């Protein structure tokens, strides 16, 4: 394969596919079509009033926060930790996590993932994939 | 295992170990001691008048340029390509590459690498590991 270089703005931002995510887009910067065969690099952005359903999975995250701030929701620690620019975050396999932003709050961050990514498990189970945002158990993690 | 969060400034910048590198430091942000067992995240900074010996190795790079600019030296393409902020770069296994900065030029960039990193091979072989900087074959890459 060949050396690839791409600027972030030349990768189209698409809405994330995870059901029940709000105001969250991503740009796949380096992926398996580029010859990456073990890990990949994706940029995410959570716009104001955004969230993803807290989940857990058998693939680790390494995260680097580029711009803005957001809440890292940590259901097994009963809390949400604010993260900001210049922070690296490792989330091991199995550890529940989700993202959130309030009004006026935007966050752009890199996620490094493996090529093989088994399906995620939701912390809050429901037919409606948005129901987590109205559950007391979730809202209490936000403080 | 456990979730780790670290701001870049809480990881001490150290000179890179590669012989013949100049003005190049790194901060290991997420590494194997943190429970990372497939890939790791390192921030590098090349300060002005800096360079690394062009090399090749059996491990791919995924790189994201955070601040400033530098030359990606590409020996198999007979050229040096200027890179800047917001750029993702993929460098396959075996492709030669090095970094360089001129007098007013500093660059801070993330490198994602595997845990297993066999020894690199220098493009320019010499006993003095700085000898590349004065070789015509190298300086003509810089164009
Ligand atoms: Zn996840
Ligand atoms: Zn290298």
């Amino acid at each position: 394969s060949m050396m690839k270089r791409v600027h972030r703005t030349d990768v189209k931002a698409e809405i994330v596919r995870e059901p029940g995510a709000k105001e969250t887009t991503h740009r796949k910067l380096i992926d398996t079509p580029d010859g990456a065969d073990r890990f990949v690099l994706t940029e995410f952005e959570v716009s104001p009033n955004g969230s993803t359903p807290p989940h857990f999975h058998e693939w680790e995250h390494e995260i680097y926060v580029l711009e803005g701030s957001m809440g890292l929701v940590l259901p097994d620690q009963g809390r949400t930790e604010e993260v900001g620019p210049g922070e690296a975050i490792f989330i091991p396999r199995g550890e529940p996590h989700g993202f959130v932003t309030g009004p006026g709050q935007t966050c752009r961050f890199l996620v490094v993932a493996p090529c093989e990514r088994p399906p995620v498990r939701n912390v809050f189970l429901s037919e409606d994939p948005y129901e987590y945002t109205q559950m007391p158990e979730y809202t209490s993690l936000l403080e």
